[PDB]
């Protein structure tokens, strides 16, 4: 199809909750070579957000399982050869989307946060994969998503304001980074507090407790205005 | 595989929420060709009800869209495209149930419970198709959803207690079919009420009295729903 198609695709898709096909519209999207959009940007995006986060949902569920079942060696065997799929599937989805990093959108990126976007996604999907890899494998992964993210987050904090989603996005998942896979907890929480605590200051008349009470009374003021106009 | 490890991998599919991989283990172990335990039963009518209910839902989702689309006749023509491909992959499930109803399960049930629980099971599923059908199949396959109901129901009022669970399920599904599918709360108002009644008239153990009163209670919610219409 055309690009115009392929988007409107991927809109019903994500209506329907049909993920498979909305990463494979976005994907023809990606691959015919043009700089994304904001909008396809966000719907590549969701569509590998929730295709690969099934397949590590599954694997939780099935290592857990494997882990808690050693009275039966045949049960055992099973949930390692069914983990594996699960990984391979993994596996082939986090290079699919790697690659598509690779060859399209990092080097299209025009402005520095599509660039930050972009390179925050390679971090992500490299540690997605080093959560089931093994060996010398799985360091390079690591090294590979902590490289990403750095990079992400150099650019970040010289070109965004520290109120900008992407980059606090950014230091969401990095902070993640440092606590899930680096079990890093102290950096972990240093990085998402001082991102919080810069966005804060960026608002010039508010601080934390007056942050929370206005984003409050913001949200009923849109749900009395949703409610009212129906 | 044989069939301890097909039912193992079906159990750890639903686990993993992958009702792909759940349906096409117990579709192998249902082509072998034996009668089913209980729990064999249980994974085959659950892994296929969350295959086939994704696609009921991807369905209406779609056709509810394709109809609010107001002056955009691209958008609409790629939702009726879009709307037809999922009725094709909803079709192709229902066909592969049903086929695996009249080839293995119903001719090899030997136990008046399977049975019903079988024959139910083909009114759901020709129910499902006749939601999507065009033409001369939508008459058909009520007509086909109805006489399977129908046949389960001579089964289970001579075979089984009003409270047993697969005879109050069986009242649940094809009250909803008459609900649903033939627009008639009169017939679905009085099934439902009908077993309910003939239930707290009363024979059960702690699993079957657990599936038997969480039916009563979908009945009773049906009934409230439905008079109050």
């Amino acid at each position: 199809m055309d690009k115009s198609e392929l988007v409107q695709k991927a809109k019903l898709a994500e209506q329907a909750e049909r993920y498979d096909d909305m990463a494979a519209a976005m994907k023809a999207v990606t691959e015919q070579g043009h700089e994304l959009s904001n909008e396809e940007r966000n719907l590549l995006s969701v569509a590998y957000k929730n295709v690969v986060g099934a397949r590590r949902s599954s694997w939780r569920v099935i290592s857990s399982i494997e882990q808690k079942t050693e009275r039966n060696e045949k049960k055992q065997q099973m949930g390692k050869e069914y983990r594996e799929k699960i990984e391979a599937e993994l596996q082939d989805i986090c290079n699919d989307v790697l690659e598509l990093l690779d060859k399209y959108l990092i080097p299209n990126a025009t402005q520095p946060e599509s660039k930050v976007f972009y390179l925050k996604m390679k971090g992500d999907y490299f540690r997605y994969l080093s959560e089931v890899a093994s060996g010398d494998n799985k360091q390079t992964t690591v090294s590979n998503s902590q490289q990403a993210y750095q990079e992400a987050f150099e650019i970040s904090k010289k070109e965004m304001q520290p109120t900008h989603p992407i980059r606090l996005g950014l230091a969401l998942n990095f902070s993640v980074f440092y606590y899930e896979i680096l079990n890093s907890p102290e950096k972990a929480c240093s990085l998402a507090k001082t991102a919080f605590d810069e966005a804060i200051a960026e608002l010039d008349t508010l601080n934390e407790e007056s942050y929370k009470d206005s984003t409050l009374i913001m949200q009923l003021l849109r749900d009395n205005l949703t409610l009212w106009t129906s």
